[PDB]
């Protein structure tokens, strides 16, 4: 009985996109509420039969980076908030206390000798300090793919059952930059009932509050019948800093954060200080409070309010304690004894609020209404819109995708068997997830770190590519080696990775050479592993110290090779050009490998005197006034030259592209037959404001629209070869390479903006797709969501993150254009499509991160881009919100985001080696993904447990005629099963136990988890 996810437009309440077309975005004087307005209450709403009954929460909000490292914050901050909360919640026993970031979380409690740990258990045991969420961190929403949106939120959950025996069901997410509906997707499949969120646009919350739905069930887009609510709570005001939680006039609640006096360096904005309660004036001072309560109280629906009371890094000292918990119970004991408020006030934690709301839904108090989409662009004021962050720091948000990658990779190579506790496995892994983890933290990934936390971040993150690349190489080295001589070393580098785009080509000089002669070595074993659930084939391309040099599979059939030269580019300080020099001892070589689902398969590289039979040589022709000669060693084809010209090639059957004299795609001709449609590639810049608001990590608040970099003549060089072929050319602060391999090209851009300060550099499509203002953006590499460029909005509104890649259509073509990393984008007019590419700001945006952004790097960002027709496709009306990708589309993304990964064997000899892995792994439909495969039991258990996400997206239907596939069935993946049970999505708890041992695959954009169990 699956859900059709394209035919059903969902009728729920509120529609994000609906209501952002009828809504007005008037940023008027609110008056103490100054996006909202002047809120009046009934006094006699609440009376003896009907009180309010009001949870005032403690928190403590800690960043594990931001203005200083993890560690750094641990040691001046956290471990003393986590001290002090232990020891005064274990003397207050009406004190509570939230906590969100199990990072910080484990780090304090491992190093708790056991009388503490003991003590701490004791208070989440009683209810007295809460987990809310439970993830490592409170990740960004924007710009963090959903994989490791749940690897996050495994790691943190999995630690808290482990040693605090408790799993959260309510989510708190006070501060990412705008919210995700991803987010109610993972935590409703991982037994969540509730979650809160905080920074959605102010026109947002004041329409919302205007009608009490700041309380919704959250549903999917395509959910037509609601299975994938959550219900959410949505904070209306500008903070969630004291001042902002306790009601609507903040110059009153600033009087109720009680580490305003003074002596903790911190003071009221408004001027007007807290003052200590006492007899003499607790009646005043409760009266205002109560006020401000119920004057919050009339923008929801319950007699039940929820009053968050922290900030950052609050709960610190054991004076700060002391002041706020003394003068609350102060206040509640008057409040609470003097009937004609009509209040019940208490500590509470986030637990306990919306028990207490679904309690009064319960008895009929309320009814609440459904919502989809989502929560993005955020603006805090005024036009400042957070979309700056969709592309602040691109090198680190590139680094995520790859090692979200080489996560997955790692940890599926190596789940096939079990280790021995010697191997490090466990130890490694753990090490890879939860320095991903961090970084999905909303300062990490986001870019808006100071840039010595960013450094931690980078050092963390390459640690964990280490870990990574040790882990899939001794599980590379134990799949293919003949069992009864495996003789494992497990420090040794049997294999090394060769990752062709990452740091990428210009970024570092990782790659190495094979080195092959007559007289050193005369062949080499190369291994690729597919980590895709299907058959899979794609180009490799690997150094070499000969251009002579062909490739057999493993039963020494010849495999068809093309070789290039390894071409790199320099910017001249003497001629003031960027060109592009070949080596002449080094070259590439380039082969179409056959992989088998989730498998491994073994080719070998062999030198000879001459050119082999089965290996070609790509032509190269640089284009540019004044050339010089271009030698390339023993390369059997002399460089041509020519001035600059427009070019077209044609790779195989694919499409044929047309290039611009300086480089750029013009058009693509999809059939021999068919007309050549415009595409046309630029480049543009936007700058700052001189007056009023600059943009910064967070903000894009550009100077009108994108000027054209001026070009100059660059120097194009053409690359023409059976298998491949590429036109690159060097740009001012970009070198723009498209490459043809015969299905839709890849672009790669490296990306060094240099010393260009105040400046972000775009790379804008256009095309004469009648599209208007619509256009389509992912969310976390997940769903695409139905965007609308609104020109009551400004410029900056109308970026969205594009996670993982976007696209434009009208009826009869599309063009979709898939990212490996994500990056801001938008459609600024109809036909055209834009993405960021880096940005370098001079200025603070007055956000709290105290710098703007001058410490880019170069980085190489990669893409697909794939023109279609579609007029043959069945897509949803026009009234739905979402979007699908073709087939071609979401292979496209599958290249980008789990290439091949290639393994170079590191000695001169594999003794005892295989040619393939995974022969007979079943080769699923095209649509089914096994998103995570992980070992949950070390060695010693008796009964391992395996566990697997699987994911099934929607791709459109537009006439090609299903291929036969086989059932993938996770739990017979391993032999010997002995249980199969399907989970929450982090694995821990199991919700059905399955007939036969037979994990169903899922439905279209479903997503389940199943564990196997094996006897051992
Ligand atoms: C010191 O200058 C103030 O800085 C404020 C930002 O710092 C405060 O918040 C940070 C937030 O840290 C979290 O959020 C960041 C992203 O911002 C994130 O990266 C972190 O992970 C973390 O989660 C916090 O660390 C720090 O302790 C501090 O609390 C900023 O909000 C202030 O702007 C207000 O005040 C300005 C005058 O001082 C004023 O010009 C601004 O317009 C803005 O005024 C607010 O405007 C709204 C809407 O009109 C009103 O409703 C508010 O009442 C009003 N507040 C005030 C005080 O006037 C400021 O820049
Ligand atoms: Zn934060």
């Amino acid at each position: 009985q699956c859900q059709d996810v394209v035919q059903d437009v969902p009728n729920v309440d509120v529609q994000m996109l609906e209501l952002y077309d009828r809504m007005s975005f008037k940023d008027i004087d609110g008056g103490v509420w100054k996006q909202g307005w002047n809120i009046k209450y009934d006094p006699l709403k609440y009376n003896a039969h009907h009180k309010l009954k009001v949870f005032v929460v403690p928190h403590s909000h800690n960043d594990p980076g931001w203005i200083q490292t993890f560690e750094e914050y641990y040691q001046h901050d956290t471990k003393h908030i986590l001290s002090n909360a232990l020891r005064h919640l274990h003397d207050n026993p009406e004190m509570k206390f939230i906590w969100a970031e199990i990072s910080y979380f484990a780090r304090f409690y491992h190093d708790l000798g056991e009388n503490k740990k003991l003590q701490m258990k004791s208070i989440v045991k009683n209810g007295q300090l809460e987990f809310v969420t439970g993830g490592w961190v409170m990740p960004d929403e924007a710009n963090s793919h959903w994989r490791n949106v749940l690897l996050q939120l495994t790691e943190g959950q999995t630690w808290l059952k482990q040693f605090m025996n408790v799993t959260p069901t309510a989510s708190w997410a006070i501060a990412p930059f705008g919210h995700s509906p991803t987010m109610p997707y993972i935590l409703q499949k991982s037994g969540f009932k509730n979650m809160l969120i905080q920074r959605t646009h102010y026109s947002v919350k004041k329409e919302l509050a205007q009608q009490r739905q700041l309380e919704f069930l959250w549903r999917q887009i395509w959910d037509n019948k609601g299975d994938t609510a959550l219900f959410t709570h949505m904070m209306p005001f500008y903070s969630y800093d004291i001042p902002h939680t306790c009601g609507p006039d903040p110059k009153v609640c600033c009087q109720f954060d009680f580490k305003r006096m003074g002596s903790f360096g911190l003071s009221c904005p408004w001027k007007v200080p807290p003052r200590t309660i006492s007899d003499q004036n607790v009646a005043a001072r409760s009266d205002l409070l109560v006020d401000q309560w119920k004057k919050k109280a009339e923008l929801y629906r319950t007699n039940v309010l929820l009053i968050p009371l922290g900030d950052d890094f609050r709960f610190k000292q054991n004076t700060e304690w002391d002041v706020q918990r003394v003068n609350y119970e102060r206040l509640f004991e008057h409040i609470n004894s003097q009937a004609h408020f009509n209040v019940q006030a208490q500590f509470g934690t986030l637990q306990e609020y919306f028990d207490a709301v679904h309690q009064a839904e319960r008895a009929g108090q309320a009814e609440f209404p459904t919502l989809s989409g989502d929560f993005f662009t955020y603006a805090d004021r005024s036009d400042n819109y957070w979309s700056g962050y969709y592309t602040s720091r691109p090198y680190h948000k590139r680094m995520d995708r790859v090692l979200m990658h080489y996560v997955r990779a790692a940890e599926m190579l190596s789940a096939w068997h079990s280790w021995d506790g010697m191997a490090r496995i466990e130890e490694r892994l753990e090490q890879a997830r939860r320095e991903l983890s961090l970084f999905q933290h909303h300062d990490g990934i986001t870019g808006t770190a100071k840039t010595h936390v960013v450094v931690d971040y980078e050092q963390r993150m390459q640690e964990a590519l280490k870990a990574c690349q040790m882990v899939m190489q001794q599980s590379v080295y134990r799949l293919l080696t003949k069992p009864s001589i495996y003789s494992p070393d497990f420090s040794f580098s049997y294999f090394t990775l060769d990752d062709s785009r990452w740091p990428g080509s210009g970024v570092e000089d990782s790659r190495t050479t094979i080195i092959l002669g007559e007289d050193i070595l005369p062949s080499k074993h190369v291994v690729m592993h597919n980590t895709l659930p299907h058959w899979r084939e794609q180009l490799v391309d690997f150094y070499v110290s000969s251009p002579f040099v062909s490739v057999t599979d493993l039963a020494n059939n010849p495999v068809e090779a093309q070789v290039s030269p390894v071409w790199s580019w320099h910017h001249d300080t003497l001629t003031k050009t960027i060109h592009p020099q070949g080596s002449t001892t080094k070259y590439r070589i380039i082969f179409k490998a056959r992989v088998p689902p989730m498998g491994l398969a073994t080719y070998v590289l062999t030198i000879s005197d001459s050119k082999p039979e089965h290996t070609s040589y790509a032509s190269n022709l640089l284009l540019r006034k004044n050339p010089t000669s271009l030698p390339l060693g023993q390369y059997p084809e002399d460089v041509k030259f020519g001035d600059p010209r427009e070019i077209s090639l044609r790779v195989g059957n694919g499409p044929t592209l047309a290039f611009s004299e300086q480089g750029l795609l013009k058009s693509i001709q999809l059939t021999q037959d068919s007309p050549h449609v415009p595409v046309h590639f630029k480049f543009l810049k936007y700058g700052v404001r001189s007056h009023g608001d600059r943009s910064g990590a967070y903000l894009f608040l550009p100077n009108g629209p994108a000027s054209p970099v001026e070009l100059g003549q660059p120097v194009v060089l053409v690359t023409k070869g059976k298998l491949e072929s590429s036109v690159s050319v060097g740009l001012p602060s970009v070198v723009h390479q498209t490459i043809m391999r015969g299905g839709a090209p890849e672009i790669r851009n490296l990306v060094d903006i240099g010393s260009l300060d105040n400046t972000e550099i775009v790379m804008r499509l256009e095309t004469h797709i009648d599209s208007g203002d619509i256009f389509y953006t992912d969310l976390n590499g997940l769903q695409f969501i139905k965007r609308r460029r609104l020109d009551k909005l400004p410029l900056q509104a109308n970026y969205y993150p594009i996670p993982s890649g976007m696209f434009i259509e009208d009826a009869n073509t599309r063009l979709t254009l898939l990212t490996g990393q994500p990056l801001g984008g938008s459609s600024l007019a109809s036909g055209e499509l834009e993405i960021m590419q880096d940005r370098r700001l001079a200025s603070d945006d007055e956000r709290g991160l105290g710098q703007g952004v001058l410490d880019n790097k170069p980085v190489l960002h990669i893409y697909r881009l794939v023109l279609e027709k579609v007029n043959n496709c069945v897509r949803p009306s026009k009234l739905h919100p979402a979007g699908y990708l073709t087939s071609a589309a979401h292979k496209a993304s599958q290249s980008l985001l789990d290439p091949l990964d290639k393994f170079i064997f590191a000695e001169n000899e594999w003794i005892g080696a295989q040619g393939q892995f995974g022969g007979d792994h079943p080769s699923a439909r095209e649509d089914l993904d096994v998103s995570v495969m992980r070992r949950l039991t070390k060695s010693s258990a008796k009964t391992q447990r395996v566990g697997y996400v699987l994911h099934r997206t929607n791709l459109m239907q537009c006439g090609t005629p299903e291929e036969h596939t086989q059932k993938l069935d996770v739990c017979h993946l391993l032999p010997n099963v002995a249980r199969c049970e399907r989970t929450t999505l982090t694995f821990l708890q199991n919700l059905e136990h399955l007939d036969g041992m037979v994990a169903p695959e899922v439905c279209p954009m479903e997503t389940a988890a199943y564990v196997s169990s094996h006897s051992s």
